[PDB]
């Protein structure tokens, strides 16, 4: 991480895990470099081929044990849902509502 910052200073690298027992589609890697102008929407983007998801399948993205809209970025959320060190933590489901 010290030499992706010196590198990428103005970038954020993401951490990507799953919920408990999640049952999404496969995953290619669970580390993304997003820049911190980018938004949720774009975010959404990039995992979401990540997650071999398509057409009109179900995912909800859980960072820090919170759930914000598409009104923010990857850059903003570094400080709000870091999880030690310098790279942050996000993770997501297949289903957010009262069921498996």
């Amino acid at each position: 991480g010290e030499k992706i910052r010196k590198k990428y200073p103005d970038r954020v690298p993401v951490i990507v895990e799953k919920a408990p027992k999640a049952r999404i589609g496969d995953l290619d890697k669970k580390k993304y470099l997003v820049p911190s102008d980018l938004t949720v929407g774009q975010f959404y983007f990039l995992i979401r081929k990540r997650i071999h998801l398509r057409a009109e399948d179900a995912l909800f993205f859980f960072v820090n044990n919170v759930i914000p809209p598409t009104s923010a970025t990857m850059g903003q959320l570094y400080q709000e849902h870091h999880e030690e060190d310098f790279f942050l933590y996000i993770a997501y489901s297949d289903e957010s509502v009262y069921g498996l």
